[PDB]
């Protein structure tokens, strides 16, 4: 038993990190087969960033212009395209360590792991999610730009993200591999700001149901609620509606604890009125939101790649 | 910015995970070189182990008993000793795979990565401590022992635990990689318990010290104290007493923000004495004892390995 803040483990991933350097700024690459993705915005200087013409920028730039590191090999780049607001450079080396991967879209509510680069190198691994206002909580630094997101499904590597920029209060936004961002954004230094976040709703529910698997009960009722009048109340207090969809993604977890997913709708509507009175669950003093049922049953399952 | 729980980068140790089968029962093994590392009840059954007499279980065994799987590859045990609660199985083949490493024992307050296995198979990495009673809070299910806990120091892994068992309320237990158990607890199903707990008051400082640089300002006041003035304070409210030593290894977060250790143990005062009054920091709503200054310092410099 226990509940912990989880991450998927990160070797298949480290193994596709480079370091990818245009004139003057160095940042991070996924190097998979014999392409390296990379934000377009290293081809920028400081000066540039301001408000940056891609185009022209790039045209500047000959395949010898990018130096491509992998450990102390220098990757020879061969061929080099822009795709929205990512940079794509053939190498003429495929990565003899490229897992089975493919590219993903996720959805609001959705968690993934970061490896945290710096200079093509892991730092760390932590588990966010995608906020309903297409940030994440991330932590990155200077020079972290083309970290990576992703899930692990069996053997299949997923990526989702890959980190651009940082916003207002410190909450941070990216895009999918094939360089759309999440969310409104642009990858351009003038002033924009996140909207209003929510809380994600169905993640609370599971990790509600977690803190029973692991015995802390405290918070059951004796109560029961229809979807409509939960979702009333919840949306007083900045949550998600929940949706059939959601109901049902939520079976497994009801099943193993015999708690029917209104029942546990009654009691987080107690908790949301009238708090928690100093109160824990699961060592945490408010509500968690990041984990997802499918990261619930994962880890209270061990379920291995 | 941002400040997340972050665990070390895991490929080093996911590449030295092994499956170790004994008769019914299977585990996970730690191999490096020609050898394997293993929890010793590896040779208990079910039965075995409310009370089990180690030397006379193993002396019943042969090389050929013990089935290790690399992957798809089975290794072939050549040899086989018991070194406190370990076991050591010498193979034929040296793991490729072998990072830099060695075994060290940590100290209470220190942090370290967990990859938690089952079958040999990686399912997940999280940070915790080695808390103050000798336990970890860490999240572990039938058939994770054998797992362990690390640090990379440059490109060393640096080996401190390997998981044994789960006690009372939900906290586990385990040894150093010379198979001594941190805390007086034995392997043994038998009653047992961890001590009364305590808070890692340096810790505590080190994340109030993460705050501060990434904005989260509220709870500095105007005042100072001296370090007898505040153990006095913090041991009412279960705090380990600051020492000198922890005073010193503040020191580079001290200087970072400019506030003075003593002054910042003004701060935690009031905090203790007050309540954060429905406020949270770093987005929690308690104070957090499981960033050490290092941690702290390697994620907010972007430290690499
Ligand atoms: C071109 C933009 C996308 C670069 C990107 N800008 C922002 O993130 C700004 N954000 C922002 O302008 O928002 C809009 C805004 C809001 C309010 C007021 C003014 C502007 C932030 C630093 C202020 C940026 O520095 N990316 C970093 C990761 C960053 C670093 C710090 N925390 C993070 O995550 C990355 O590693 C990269 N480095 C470089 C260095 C040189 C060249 C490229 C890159 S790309
Ligand atoms: C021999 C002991 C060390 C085994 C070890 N016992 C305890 O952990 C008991 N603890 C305990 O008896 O404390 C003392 C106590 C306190 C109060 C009352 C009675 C006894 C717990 C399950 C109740 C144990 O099952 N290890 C697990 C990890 C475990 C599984 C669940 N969460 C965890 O972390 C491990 O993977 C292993 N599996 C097997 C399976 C077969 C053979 C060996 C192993 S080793």
């Amino acid at each position: 038993s226990g509940f912990r803040k989880m991450a998927f483990p990160s070797g298949k991933v480290e193994g596709c990190m480079v370091q990818v350097t245009c004139g003057t700024t160095t940042l991070n690459g996924l190097w998979l087969d014999d392409v390296v993705y990379c934000p377009r915005h290293v081809i920028c200087t400081s000066e540039d960033m301001l408000n940056p013409n891609y185009e022209d920028l790039l045209i500047r730039k000959s395949n010898h212009n990018f130096l491509v590191q992998a450990g102390n090999v220098q990757l020879r780049v061969i061929g080099h395209s822009m795709q929205n607001c990512v940079l794509k450079l053939k190498v003429d080396t495929a990565n003899p360590k490229t897992p089975k991967y493919k590219f993903v879209r996720i959805q609001p509510g959705q968690t993934f792991s970061v490896l945290a680069c710096y200079n093509g190198s892991p730092s760390g691994v932590y588990q966010c999610a995608m906020r309903p206002n297409f940030t994440i909580k991330g932590s990155f630094l200077n020079g972290s730009c083309g970290s990576v997101g992703f899930n692990i499904d069996y053997d299949c590597v997923s990526f989702c993200y890959m980190h651009h920029m940082e916003l207002p209060t410190g909450v941070h936004a990216g895009t999918d591999l094939e360089g759309n961002f999440y969310g409104p954004f642009v990858d351009r230094q003038t002033a924009q700001a996140a909207g209003t976040d929510t809380t994600i709703t169905v993640n609370v529910l599971a990790w509600l149901y977690a803190a029973v698997i692991n015995g802390d009960r405290w918070f059951l009722n004796r109560f029961t609620t229809t979807l409509n009048d939960f979702n009333l109340v919840a949306m007083k207090y900045n949550y998600e509606p929940l949706t059939q969809d959601h109901v049902d993604i939520l079976g497994p977890l009801s099943a193993q604890t015999g708690i029917a997913v209104l029942d546990m709708c009654a009691s987080l509507k107690e908790l949301l009125q009238n708090g928690m009175n100093g109160r824990t669950i699961l060592g945490s003093a408010l509500l968690e939101d990041e984990f997802t049922p499918f990261d619930v049953v994962r880890q209270c399952s061990g379920v291995t790649f």
